[PDB]
């Protein structure tokens, strides 16, 4: 689809089998997603943001579909104030910016 | 023109006399710039993102070119680590995500 940007680009996604809302986010390198349980090993790492720097549990290669569309790949789980979809999946779905 | 997402969308922008670099952000509300003495008045304002909030000065009806496109709106100047272009600019250039 071709999205305008008069609202926030929110669309749902599934991961681990759930669905939840998230923000399409070209400034963000990576996905950030807020607290929840998802299956599989993970390692601890940190992100920074506008504001300062925060504790994640780094997921590789998890499986999410992002508004009708799969990507594969490393989705970060910690206190973000709000689920972001980053470039390391917004690439995968084939999303660019046109204007 | 089209903007892939496999590096930072960065481009160039022409504000108070000055040129930067700075993210196309379908993530970012507001229109969020480095440190940068602007004249005119402004007010107070804290935006929160991963990690916190950081305080910024709100600067209203500012000119601002982005890769050779006009707009004019709001720009918070404050501690950013980057410039980082809003959705209350985006629009105005008619900018859009697509996949
Ligand atoms: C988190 C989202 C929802 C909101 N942000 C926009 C988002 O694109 C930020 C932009 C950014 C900030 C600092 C350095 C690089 C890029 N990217 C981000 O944090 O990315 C994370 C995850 O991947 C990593 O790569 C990049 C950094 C890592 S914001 O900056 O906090 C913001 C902007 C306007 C605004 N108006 C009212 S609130 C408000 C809040």
């Amino acid at each position: 689809p071709q999205i305008t940007l008069w609202k926030r680009p929110l669309v749902t996604i599934k991961i681990g089998g759930q669905l939840k809302e998230a923000l399409l986010d070209t400034g963000a390198d990576d996905t950030v997603l807020e607290e929840m349980n998802l299956p599989g090993r993970w390692k601890p790492k940190m992100i920074g943001g506008i504001g300062g720097f925060i504790k994640v549990r780094q997921y590789d290669q998890i499986l999410i579909e992002i508004c009708g569309h799969k990507a594969i790949g490393t989705v970060l789980v910690g206190p973000t104030p709000v689920n972001v979809i980053g470039r390391n999946l917004l690439t995968q779905i084939g999303c660019t910016l046109n204007f």
